[PDB]
Formats: structure tokens, C-alpha cells, sequence
């Protein structure tokens, strides 16, 4: 079983956050600045960023597999023009899993175009378990969550389908 | 602790994080604390995670 659903709404879970300038010209779509489809790059609002405290409790009979971001800029200054706080970290936790992310800014070699980096993390969520989510800077959130179910393999072959 | 004894001595501790700045306060009075545990082959630094969890 695998069913693709919005861990958290894009127009309601983030009212404090902007969630559409962040965008970035390493991931091209049609010849125009995208991002991911199952995440979030959210940015401050305008000379703010507020700190944003999110929690998702699994509601379904089996396990959520939840995906998100840490965003490691290049220069002090990047941070905060995107951010606004130099001294930011993250907080991901559940019943098993806690985990405080601290953003590395520092100049890296360039690949793609892009200075910086961003590490991306994957939880399994149980059944009747809570994610969380702390931030007060650098953290692509989840936009879509991937429900699952267990029971072959990954072959890789140019072999085509019939 | 010098190991006296003519063979392997198992040790454990343990590090406690709090869920906020106030727990932390009110169980150690230092906001900024440490804790370094280092034997001849093992040294390792460890620093309180202070956020509130599930």
C-alpha cells in the first residue's frame, strides 16, 4: 500500500511563513524556477520570521513515511535574507526519533549553481505516533506524506515494460 | 576511575535533555552546560538537545 497525502496544507499550515518565494533555479521547470512538489522551502515574510512549532499525529491504521529538509547557505548574509536569524536551528522529533539540526553556513564547491546545500532526512511515523516540528530557521517542511504498507526488489535494466 | 582490576570494566552513564530553558535552570542552574566523558581511546563531547519532544 502506498498513498500519497498533505501532511500539512499549504494554505493553512504555514499563515505566519511565506511559502512561495522559495524557489530555486537548480531544480528547472519548464525553463522556470520550481522546487519539489512534496516539500516546502518556506522564507521569512518580510523582515520576520516567526518561530514555527508544527505537529502531525497519525491518524491511520500504518506507517507514515515523512520526508524533510535542512538548508545549509553559504554566507552569513544569504542566511539572513532568507531567514533572518543567524543563530537558527531545527527540532524533529517522535516517540523514537529526536534530532537537533544546527545549518553549517560556509562555502562550498559549486555544483548546479548553487553555493550551499540542503540535507534532506526521512522518518517512519507508527500508527497512533506524533511528528514534530521546531524551527526558527532552515527547514523545507513536508508537503505531501507517503502512507505505507509492507508484504520486491529494485532491478535496474533498459528493458521495456509490457 | 583507574581500572585496578586485571580485566575489562564496563561503564555506563547517561546525558539528560530537557524540554525547555526553564527545566534546565530549575535541574543544573547552567543554561550552557557540557559534559565530556574521555578514556585513553574513546573522548567524546556531549551538549544538551533542549526542545520539547512527543
Amino acid at each position: 500500500s502506498f498513498e500519497r497525502f498533505e501532511i500539512f496544507p499549504k494554505t493553512s499550515s504555514w499563515p505566519n511563513h511565506d511559502s512561495d518565494k522559495g524557489v530555486t533555479a537548480a531544480c528547472p521547470h519548464a525553463g522556470a524556477k520550481s522546487f519539489y512538489k512534496n516539500l516546502i522551502w518556506l522564507v521569512k515574510k518580510g523582515n520576520s520570521y516567526p518561530k514555527l512549532n508544527q505537529t502531525y499525529i497519525n491518524d491511520k491504521g500504518k506507517e507514515v513515511l515523512v520526508l524533510w529538509g535542512i538548508h545549509h547557505p553559504p554566507t552569513i548574509a544569504a542566511q539572513e535574507s532568507l531567514y533572518q536569524n543567524a543563530d537558527a536551528y531545527v527540532f524533529v522529533g517522535t516517540s523514537r526519533y529526536s534530532k537537533k539540526f544546527k545549518p553549517e553556513i560556509a562555502t562550498r564547491p559549486k555544483v548546479r549553481d548553487q553555493e550551499g546545500r540542503m540535507n534532506y532526512y526521512w522518518t517512519l511515523v507508527e500508527p497512533g505516533d506524533k511528528i514534530t516540528f521546531e524551527a526558527t530557521g532552515n527547514l523545507v517542511v513536508p508537503r505531501y506524506a507517503f502512507t505505507m504498507e509492507r508484504d520486491s526488489g529494485i532491478i535496474i535494466s533498459d528493458t521495456p515494460v509490457h
